[PDB]
């Protein structure tokens, strides 16, 4: 029926979304156009997201969940994963994902064309995300954001 | 270790991925790569799935619990959605919210169809097969098929 | 503050509740007035019920619950528990606790005064409920309740 | 499977063990405790029955983000502290807690022992505040952070 048409979008429907211009609230060097694919359908628990980096720029603030999954297939262009220590390229056709507590990662740009990737998220209304890099651990649960520093936490048990 | 979170294309084409045949519908033959097993994920399946011309993705359905989504990677296809036919081609997606549109995909193309398939992978779901006029209750393992004319709806 | 006083039920406000006249829909024996304590103060995942069962009636109909907890705690009468194949007497202080899947029961009250317990439950959004005497399986979906004849359920896969 | 092991008589229950529990924040609030529950198997209701003795507490005054709780009064009398409000409590009483309604505590100050049923929700993840003593405590499968309220930065609420 007519009112089903709009679950589906088109190769071009997507090409001609603006998306959101967003930027990581902790690395303002992590810009992205943002194409909620999911949203656009109205997907609730997962997010479907087609991603664009420039070059110079980053996918987000090198971080770790403990509750939502996370993976990313290349689509275009070509980046450098940072995973734990560790740094490898990517290109299309490549994928990652990320079991929870498995390892932090971000992404770079750090070619000379623009990197387009599909980010592919679970949706829960209570997580943990570590940043390591800034030494902050972040409570989200049901909208309300709590952002602590690591040093600020008693461990009474792990 | 974090290397194996990483699959290359390359590692990707090597795979040798899995011949599936949906259970109610022997013309829903797939080659299925799943890309969320092979690194690890346990709440998603991302699965890269190959149709052959003449076969379908599954058993036309609708799920009322887990959702479900499918971007299109190269070659081309028909997808049925509501009764409603629509050709789907590269870089189309389609996603499908719980209870919103039962579907399902055809090649009636020459090329092999390639896409992506995302989805929840919950413990519990009802799936709906309306031309099969079939429930299925999926229980953590327990799989109770019904046919829709032995379900006796009750009000709270 | 007084916008708090309501998350109090004292003795004398639940003996005074009339409570609710309840029949189970598969056991016309099984009657009870039921006083809802958790509705009454605003519990929404666990139930919590006085109930008060009358010589020769029962608390539900013979069942199974696959995913939520149930308990009882009898606070004053006697009644006859019924698990699987087996009866027990059940009296004032006893405890019974069924985790999912372990085990079909009911009581009845035999006695000559009347049974009074608290029923604890879970309450989830999905569920499913076996009533064996019945030969009836109920699937409960958010609000989609589904009752199947246990003959018209075809068994693909079991864990 | 036998069956007797979901039952415990009135008799069981007198001769178990207590646990002696004191709240990891409150030395006063110090509790013989029996679990109905774990005795039988319960994995996803906690239900238990409690000795508190004169001058002793039932826990450190708090709140419960996630999961209920509620109380039935069995025997002897306490005072429950409920939003800054005292109210006496005895036998038969029932008091319950919906996520966020009321931080509270009880307190024995009679001269019998307060012997109550405490019945609550399992989860893996809660949030919990301890008004008197500014502090939260995220408990997430097994980790358990415990943070001054002055330490945390609010980002968003719902
Ligand atoms: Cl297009
Ligand atoms: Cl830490
Ligand atoms: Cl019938």
């Amino acid at each position: 029926g007519m009112d089903t048409r709009k679950l589906l979008l088109t190769a071009q429907e997507i090409s001609r979304m603006k998306g959101e211009h967003k930027v990581h609230f902790l690395n303002p060097g992590a810009v992205r156009v943002n194409k909620s694919l999911g949203d656009a359908v109205g997907l609730r628990h997962m997010g479907i997201h087609l991603i664009q980096i420039e070059p110079g720029k980053e996918s987000t603030e090198y971080h770790l969940h403990h509750y939502e999954e996370e993976a990313v297939y290349v689509l275009s262009g070509k980046g450098t994963l940072t995973m734990e220590n560790d740094q490898y390229p990517i290109a299309p056709g490549d994928f990652v994902g990320f079991p929870c507590h498995a390892a932090a990662h971000s992404i770079s740009n750090d070619g000379t064309e623009t990197l387009v990737c599909l980010v592919i998220g679970q949706r829960l209304d209570q997580d943990v995300v570590d940043y390591p890099n800034q030494h902050k651990r972040l409570y989200r649960n049901n909208g309300e954001w709590n952002l602590v520093d690591m040093a600020d936490i008693r461990v009474l048990r792990e």
